[PDB]
């Protein structure tokens, strides 16, 4: 195949040869990609580890969104990868084409065992992307489970922090996805029901336009704990 | 939060275990001492560990209870416990409290040995991060790959130690059985794949001079025999 | 959460989904009728803090103090217990008994009194009961909170209602002052010396407060006692 | 801290230094001379919950229900809004009347309820207070909270105590209801429907309740209102 | 927490300079809008950010405050104030809620300019750390060295600026004077030493054709003449 | 001067002369200290960058108390020490003869713009180092001020951990050291007055037995507020 798809494909002794007959690691497709970015996003590490010492830019933006190859391994949950690459000086602060850094990424896709490793090297747990959102307000909007919400709330985030835009704190995000999992975890957390967003509305005020009774009497229950 | 059963009537290691927060500080209140361990010598610690009860283990620490407080059959800390049942969470938190992850258990293992022999490749990683020897060899002379190798029929944890940089080619202290033995021994295809990839010695000898592909012969397994000795 | 519209009746209560647990009774549910550990729907609404569905179910003929649970109390003793004021300000409101005894041999005053729930406590004796009130087991809302409240309150509160300080139990016929040392209280040791109490008052073992003080060879208390 | 040994009686008083207090009244000074702000001991012991110091220095002559501040308020008018319950119940015992008015025209039960001290608002109800009662201001119990306090206590508490729903205060001439939609308090709207508040109301301006609501355009309101 | 004044008789702006919790609570509690500013437009934020009230800031801002609202004479932002004050506490809040310290203030100064014109060095370290261009040049085409040359008659903070990888011989936007062209205008000879030391070049002309050496003989400092001349 | 003086005074043009004229810069005295750590301490930045560009061991262990030269910037406070040797790789969490790393050295003397910005680079905040203490146990115990307390705390440390062998917690340790500014930080921010170190003393117990009555009523008031 072309050395993309032997990329893509995994197949080592391919790629080796047409790099050596010559072909630039550092050639991007179409769409800007580089192999790097191929290699990263299928788990080849064999191949990053090959394609860095050929010359490869290892934080190189590319794709439609403008992304480094770790945001792509990133995305797809590839623990083996993320420590690959940053072995090699990846930067996962970064920010890509969306305005989100590894740990957001991490956070939004459910990545847990990314989350924590992010954390164990250093990057901050309460870190805003350029959305304005933080790892625990994607967690809490997009992820349906107890995790990574528990352990992110287990390294001491800052709970009642409200998005840069919206104002909402990751507790006005869990009752806006009906996340109500991660609703109980919050409140033990110390979440603040009464904290208002731009548009004056609490946690508690959007749980009753949501009807949902369960959620108004945990977050009144919380009120008076508080 | 919501009462949803009479917990009156329930014992301090049951509502431990089932994370009744309010019914355990009751107890406690009550005059119940946070270090006295059961029957089998297990703390309170331990049961709240295993069972991921977060917020009783802080509770208990705070109330007096020893962090590596070593207990049950198997002499073991709560956070030994914790990583075996593979609670990634319980050991971010236990670790923040000064649990020692090298701490030994009553079989001879460290926490990284634990994550490793029982596939939480996520505290594997997470314990290679905080510190932890990718190499450190156990009292039973076994690295964390060598126990993947004997352990684990996946290619995690396997991948992610090999990812980091670890000594494919070390022997055990005792047996110098290398990680590639120990798949053999174990009829771990999927680890022997691994391995050879990564660049194990196919020649390496035991103390019985026995090498990977000797054990594979003994075992008359074609699969083995053929993949090591075309390996080599 | 799970779409509670589906939960049996005694989930709804304890989690207060009110029109699920209307829907449930006028289809049938007798609200009288107990569950699997002897526990009415009156009791789990009242430990639940459910005002609401306290009146509504009374109003439908429930039992306000209906003995039940492995303790034998009743829904009163259950708000009680988890310092539901409101609840108890409701439930009495509706003829709940709070001189009643439990499985223990506790009123709700010795309840009120052992958990530290200071509000009930001045609740109680402002409706009438009695601050030296005297449970099965000969203990007083003092010798409780002496024993099981590290905390000035509701001592301190008790100490106010002009209690009597040198009483002693009936069985073991200890003093506030035994409790609070046995159970290492020293708040409340604080708070009784200052209130006048007999440092060598003896119990019905011979025990003479700072005996046990020098048996628990704690530094502070023996000092304090003795001072 | 930096040698408390050394502070005035003021500060010692704020600070419950009982010793350094008691050594400077003995010394001379006398319990009921006020500050610059004409402010005594007992309104500083008071408010810090100097249960003690209150003791102490109403044995020294203290005035019990001497006014003070700015405010023209009791020790036990400045106990009251900070909520401590134990201290309310201490000075009470020593003959301070709930029923006084500070420089608002508000009494203890007032100031309790719109400061959302529930636990008290309960105690003053139980030794006698009025739930009804109105202050200087026509308003009540009921109208404050549900004007000041948006929580589902005191309010809920309140009506529990079987207060009149559809009262109005004299001036404004307001309904619980109204003050509720003006506060923006649906969690007390809630209760007072519940309750059987009057929806159309008017007030002394002509306004009726919903209509605030409308002229408050929160959508919430005008629904549950309607309904 | 201790009740030291009669703060029933306080209005809000009084309670929040300083930092009484409980009676701002109190009065947003009685419905004032946290949004409202005072006469010379500035908000409960700014008053608490400079105050360094770090309890009242989280609170107002739950309350509904806008974090990065501009006000004041100046137009600026809280954080802005924080800055200017030299609270790093401060300043670590108000970030972690988002403000931004590259915003621009009513004489054209983002955070980073202020923490070196009133020489806060901790700040213009945090600032750094947390990602700001330390040669970012500011509206009114001043980089941090500049404004430290130009105002800061000390050691730091242009010891740190120039340990960081600063450009010592940029010329602002507009009259092309360098960081040491500023430090001679100023008579700032404790700058002029550090940043010869650095590589200043002595003959670089501002868009007059004036170099440092022209200003120093124009304004006959003996000194400055001397010292810059050696350093050429 | 020998070489060593001319480090510790700065002078870099003797320095340069004598390294030229052969002297090897990885040479330590007689309590085996290299020249890197007597540039560090000195603040000698200069110096520093010319050593490591001879080949200067960065972080290599020297002193009584085998300390890195990093290690030594830190104790003494030198703010643009500490971001040069970083700059070129060093390590702050490396530990000391006494146990500590550079952020518990950095709380224990108070060197509050360098816990910040170590902090920044991704230090762990609740680090514990080899004492069984974290960077917010040493400021109770060492600084009678507001900060770095109050930085710390900013950051969201974890306010009730206990040291590891006495398991004393931050607030234990400000009653012990008569610390009664960080006292009301610590309270403030919610630090548990009842929990027990292994003797079973509560921070209330302590502050009875110092009869500080100002600590014992703030104790006391905070757990009536908890
Ligand atoms: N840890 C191993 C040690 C051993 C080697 N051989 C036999 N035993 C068990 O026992
Ligand atoms: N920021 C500067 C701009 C300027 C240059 N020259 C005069 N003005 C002021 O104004």
């Amino acid at each position: 195949w072309d050395i993309v798809k032997a990329t893509q494909y995994g197949i080592y002794e391919r790629c080796r040869e047409l790099v050596e007959a010559g072909y630039d690691v550092r050639q991007p497709d179409k769409e800007n990609v580089t192999l790097l970015h191929w290699a990263a996003i299928n788990n080849r590490i064999d191949l990053v580890k090959y394609y860095i010492s050929k010359g490869a830019i290892v934080d190189q933006l590319g794709g439609d969104l403008n992304s480094t190859p770790l945001h792509w391994a990133t995305r797809q949950g590839h623990l083996s990868m993320v420590v690959q690459l940053m072995k090699y000086g990846a930067d996962p602060s970064l920010i890509d084409g969306e305005g989100c850094s590894c740990i957001h990424l991490a956070a939004q896709f459910g990545h847990t065992s990314i989350v924590a490793y992010l954390i164990a090297k250093g990057q901050d747990v309460d870190m805003m992307d350029q959305n304005g959102m933080t790892p625990l307000m994607w967690a809490a909007y997009r992820t349906h489970s107890v995790d990574p919400t528990r352990l992110l709330l287990t390294f001491n985030v800052s709970v009642n922090l409200g998005d840069k835009y919206h104002k909402n704190t990751a507790l006005h995000w869990a009752v806006l996805a009906g996340n109500t999992t991660v609703i109980s975890l919050l409140l033990e957390a110390g979440a603040n029901v009464d904290a208002q967003n731009i548009k004056g509305e609490s946690a508690l005020d959007l749980a009753k336009q949501r009807k949902n009774v369960w959620m108004i009497n945990h977050l009144q229950e919380a009120r008076q704990a508080k």
